[PDB]
C-alpha cells in the first residue's frame, strides 16, 4: 500500500490542473467543467490501476539501488505517477471507444459511458478523443524540461498506434480477409480458417500487450533514466508474453465467470470473437464438433451459446490452459533470469508483474 | 497551380511509407492494407486541400525573400507538404468522427465513411483514431531531426485539444448549461438564452478557427523558421477572425444552398444547431417571430423547417451578413497592415488567405 494513495493524489492534481487550464484558458463554464470532471472520474477511476502502478513499481525499484536527493526521489516518483495516469487515461480513451464499437452494456459493474442517460453516443465519442488529448497536456506540462520527453512521447505515440492497429485486427477477425471490402457488407466466416494461434497472437500482441505491459514497463525506465541499464529487446519480448497470457485469461473468464464476478456479461461467442477458446478448440476438435461449432458460433440466440459453452466443457479446455499456463510460467521465468544479467532490480520488478497477473 | 500537384505527390509517399511501415513492422496482410489505403483516400482526398496548401503558401512566400540552397528550398517545401497533410489528416480524423456523432448522410457528394456498406460505425470510429495516429508518425519520421519538431508537435497537440474542446461546445449548444447532467437525458432549450454572439463565437473559435487557420499559418512559419519574424499575438488574432467568417459562411450555406452545390443536405435547423442564422435572428426578431421560432426550431419535420427558412428570408439575414462581411473585411485588412510591420511577405500570405475565403 502507500504508493497507491500517493498515485491517487497525483490524479487529483492532474484533474485540477486540466480543469483549471480549461477554465482560465479555454473559457469553460462551471457546468461543462463539471461534466468533464464526472467523465474523467467515471472512465479513469474504478479500475485496479494496475498498468499505471507498474510505472510506479519499476521507478520505485531503482530508488532503492540509486543515490538521489530527497527532492530527486520525489521528482521521479511524481513523474512515474503522471506516467501512470497518462496510460490509464490512454486506456480509458480506448475502453470508452471500444465499448461503443462492440456495443457493450457493463464494465466494472457500472454501465458503459455512452449508455449514461445524459451522455449518449454523440458525446461519448468526443469524450474519448479528449481523454487521450489529456495524456498529451500531462506530458507537455509536467515533463516540459525532462530529457526523457522526446523519447517518452515517441514511445507513447507508437504504443498508441500499435493499440489502434490491434483494435482493427480485433474487430475484423470474424470475417474473411480476402472478402474485406469497404463497399461490400462484411459476412461472417464459415470456414474459420483464420482462427489459428499465429493470427490470434497477432491480434492480442497489438491490441493489448503493447499498452498494458510494454508502455508501463518502459515508462518506468524512462522516468528513472535506466533505459541504458536494460537490453530493450529483452524488455520487449517479456511484455509480449505476459500480455498475451493477460488476454488469454480475459478470454477464458468471459466464457467461464459469473456476470457479478466478471464486472460485465460476456458476449464473445455472440460477437463471433477470435478468442483463445475458439482457436484452441479448433486445434483440438473432431469434424463432428467443428460442424456443431460453425452452426452455432457467432450467434446471439442463447440456445446457440449454450451449445458452445457446452462444447467447451466437454472439449476440456482447462487442460490446454494448464498446459499453456505452465509453458508461460516456463518462458516468463526464463526471461527474468536473462533480465538479471543487466538489470537485477528491473528483473524483480518484472517478476512482481508476472505474479500480479498469474495470481489475479 | 504546380504547387498542388507537388502537394498531391507528397501524399503518395506518405501513403506508401505508412502502409510499408504497416507491412514490414506491423505484420499487415495485403487485404487490411488495402482497406486502410481506401480509407485514407476516401477521407483525405476529395476536398479542396485548402488548409494544407496554406502551409505550402506561407512557406513558399519566404523562399522568394530568403537565400537557401536548391536542396534547402526542396527540404522546406517538402516539410510544408508533410505539414499540410498532417493537418488534412487531423481534419479527416475529426470529420469522420463528427459525422458519426451528428448522424450525417453526405459529405463532398459521397456518403460519410461509416455509411459505406463494408465499413460500419464499428470500424469507422477506429479508422478515425488511426487517421490522427498517422499525423504523429508523419511528424516523427519526416521531421525526426528538425529544430521545429518540439515546437510543431506542441502546437499540433494544443490545436487538436482546442478542436476537441470546441467539438464539445458545438454538440452541447442546444441544451441548457445548468441542466447538463451525465445521468439526466439532455432536453432541448426552450428559452434559447445561450444563443448569444458571445457564446456563438466561443463555439466557432475552438471548433474551427484553431485548426483551419491557426495551425496551417503557424506550421508555415515553423517549417520556414520565421516564427521569430512575426508577432505571434497578431497571427493568433487574424486566424480567429478569418476562421469565424469561414464558419459563418458554412452556416448560411447550410440553410441557403442547393444539396447539389453544397455537397450535402443541411440539417442545422433539424439538429437545433447554434448557428449564425439563429443567433443573429434572435438578435433582430420581435416576440411574435421568436415564438414561431421556438415552436418550430430544432425539429425534424420538414414543415417546421419550412417555417424557419421562411422566417429567415423575411427576417432579411442577407442584411446582417453584408454588414458582418464588411466589418470583417474591415478588421482583416487592418490586421494585415499591422502584419506588414514585422513580416511583409507573411502579411501578403495572410492576404492571399483572406481572399481565398472571401472569394469562395
Ligand atoms: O476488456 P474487454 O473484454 O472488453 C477487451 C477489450 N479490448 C480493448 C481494451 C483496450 C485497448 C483495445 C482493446 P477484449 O474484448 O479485447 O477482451
Ligand atoms: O462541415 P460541417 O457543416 O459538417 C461542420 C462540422 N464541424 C467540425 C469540422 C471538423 C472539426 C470539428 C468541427 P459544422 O456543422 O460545424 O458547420
Ligand atoms: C482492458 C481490459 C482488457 C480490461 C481490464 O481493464 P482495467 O482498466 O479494468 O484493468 P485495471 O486497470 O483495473 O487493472
Ligand atoms: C470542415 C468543414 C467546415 C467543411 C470543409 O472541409 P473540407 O476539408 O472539405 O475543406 P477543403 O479542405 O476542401 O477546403
Ligand atoms: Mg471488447
Ligand atoms: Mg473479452
Ligand atoms: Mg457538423
Ligand atoms: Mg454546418
Amino acid at each position: 500500500m502507500a504508493s497507491m494513495e500517493r498515485f491517487l493524489s497525483v490524479y487529483d492534481e492532474v484533474q485540477a490542473f486540466l480543469l483549471d487550464q480549461l477554465q482560465s484558458k479555454y473559457e469553460i463554464d462551471p457546468n461543462r467543467a463539471r461534466y468533464l470532471r464526472i467523465m474523467m472520474d467515471t472512465t479513469c477511476l474504478g479500475g485496479k490501476y494496475f498498468r499505471g502502478m507498474t510505472v510506479v513499481n519499476v521507478a520505485e525499484g531503482f530508488l532503492a539501488v540509486t543515490q538521489h536527493d530527497e527532492a530527486t526521489k520525489e521528482r521521479i516518483l511524481h513523474d512515474a505517477c503522471v506516467g501512470g495516469w497518462m496510460i490509464e487515461f490512454l486506456q480509458a480513451h480506448y475502453l470508452v471507444e471500444d465499448d461503443i464499437m462492440d456495443g457493450s452494456v457493463m464494465r466494472r459493474g457500472k454501465p458503459c459511458w455512452y449508455r449514461f442517460p445524459g451522455v449518449t453516443t454523440q458525446c461519448a465519442i468526443n469524450d474519448g478523443i479528449i481523454l487521450k488529448s489529456w495524456t498529451q497536456i500531462m506530458a507537455w506540462h509536467y515533463f516540459a524540461d525532462r530529457p526523457f520527453l522526446k523519447d517518452l512521447l515517441c514511445l507513447f505515440q507508437k504504443v498508441d498506434y500499435a493499440t489502434a492497429v490491434g483494435q482493427m485486427y480485433d474487430v475484423t477477425s470474424m470475417c474473411d480477409s480476402n472478402k474485406l471490402d469497404p463497399e461490400v457488407a462484411q459476412p461472417m466466416t464459415t470456414d474459420f480458417a483464420e482462427f489459428t494461434p499465429a493470427i490470434y497472437k497477432r491480434i492480442v500482441k497489438y491490441k493489448t500487450t503493447f499498452y498494458t505491459y510494454l508502455l508501463p514497463l518502459v515508462m518506468g525506465l524512462f522516468v528513472s533514466e535506466a533505459a541504458a541499464s536494460v537490453e530493450m529487446n529483452l524488455v520487449e519480448r517479456v511484455a509480449h508474453l505476459i500480455g498475451e497470457y493477460f488476454q488469454v485469461q480475459d478470454d477464458v473468464m468471459d466464457c467461464f465467470t459469473p456476470p457479478e464476478q466478471l464486472g460485465k456479461v460476456g458476449t464473445d461467442i455472440e460477437d463471433a470473437k477470435c478468442s483463445w477458446l475458439a482457436v484452441t478448440f479448433l486445434g483440438k476438435a473432431n469434424a463432428a464438433q467443428v460442424a456443431e461449432f460453425k452452426a452455432n458460433y457467432g450467434d446471439k440466440d442463447p440456445a446457440k451459446v449454450a451449445v458452445v459453452k457446452r462444447l467447451y466443457s466437454e472439449a476440456n479446455l482447462q487442460a490446454d490452459f494448464a498446459a499453456y499456463e505452465a509453458e508461460v510460467v516456463r518462458e516468463v521465468e526464463s526471461l527474468i533470469e536473462q533480465l538479471k544479467v543487466k538489470s537485477p532490480t528491473f528483473a524483480e520488478s518484472v517478476a512482481v508483474v508476472w505474479e500480479k497477473t498469474h495470481k489475479r
